[PDB]
């Protein structure tokens, strides 16, 4: 009824567990509000607003740059950066060769004929493009130009090209992506890969460390030089770029999650309160307790007057 406001929050799949907690905390403080959350790969999440005509009060992505590239200036005009993450290679203890995989031999294990691994669709999800970026960055770190070629290029129509030191991968439209089902499985968002690994269909999957911890997966920590986790290695991460099917270019960058309130949000006032919760000490703790490092202090890419005291604007 008129005493039941619905705050619509569309978010990155990897924010599914934190969002359950933000929803419960928010509703405890606003008993007449139902936070309606929906998970999807970040680019698909943004398209709900930018292409499907749906209205969301809050958009949260796993890569803040997608808000900038896909929503400015028609649907948003600021982004707050509030959390970080790290790419790892996760598995079950009964996954093929789980007893022998480690940080030094991970790519050789994935190269074994009977081993199947997964990553999400780069056109829809940052985890997916980040997975390909990490594998290509591995060629530089391990000084082995064939790692991406053997793992991905020979099992799909996805290929990195070199252009004066940097490498670029141009994505086919999603409908034209070709995958060798004998080695790889892909899904629209990384969270969808979880059940494939749990059922035994996949042995390993590239995923965020926070999600691996939340879902009880073991994992190999990849070198900081390739795992996109540290601001201090931004110069190395920038050596790889992926051009999504929608034409937007994403460059390897330290993983930083973004949140915004779309310009056409129906319940802006409540959305401001929700964003405040996410970047408050309470929200930082919710993230930390769920195995995801919050960005402290939160930052904004431009002035955000309604939240000036909560953010650092450079
Ligand atoms: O936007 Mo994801 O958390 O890389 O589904
Ligand atoms: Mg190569």
């Amino acid at each position: 009824g008129h005493m039941n406001v619905k705050l619509k929050v569309f978010h990155a799949g990897s924010l599914t567990e934190p969002m359950k907690a933000f929803k419960r905390a928010f509703e405890e403080k606003h008993p007449n509000v139902e936070v309606q959350t929906e998970a999807a790969g970040s680019a698909a999440t943004i398209r709900k607003v930018t292409e499907l005509g749906r209205k969301a009060d809050v958009i949260a992505t796993a890569d803040y740059t997608l808000i900038q590239k896909m929503m400015y200036p028609e649907f948003a005009n600021w982004t707050i950066m509030f959390a970080k993450n790290q790419i790892v290679l996760a598995y079950r203890n009964d996954s093929r060769y789980a007893d022998e995989i480690n940080s030094q031999n991970w790519y050789e294990i994935l190269k074994r004929p009977d081993v199947r691994f997964g990553f999400s669709n780069p056109n829809d999800d940052p985890c997916g493009y980040r997975s390909l970026m990490a594998i290509q960055l591995a060629e530089l770190y391990y000084n082995d130009p064939t790692i991406f070629d053997e793992l991905v290029a020979k099992n799909s129509n996805l290929r990195f090209s070199e252009d004066n030191g940097s490498y670029v991968l141009r994505m086919p439209s999603s409908e034209r992506i070709e995958i060798n089902k004998s080695k790889i499985m892909i899904r629209s968002m990384e969270m969808e890969l979880i059940h494939l690994v749990e059922s035994g269909e996949l042995d390993y999957f590239f995923i965020y460390k926070s999600v691996a911890k939340q879902h009880g997966f073991n994992f190999v920590e990849l070198p900081v030089e390739i795992d996109l986790s540290s601001p201090d290695y931004a110069e190395l991460y920038s050596k790889v770029k992926v051009v999504l099917a929608n034409g937007k270019e994403v460059t390897g960058k330290p993983i930083v999650y973004g949140i915004t309130i779309p310009k056409n949000a129906e319940n802006r006032e409540l959305a401001v309160e929700f964003v405040k919760l996410v970047i408050s000490e309470e929200g930082q703790e919710i993230l930390r307790e769920l195995g995801q490092e919050p960005l402290v202090p939160p930052r904004a890419d431009t002035a955000v007057p309604s939240l000036k005291a909560m953010v650092e604007v450079s």
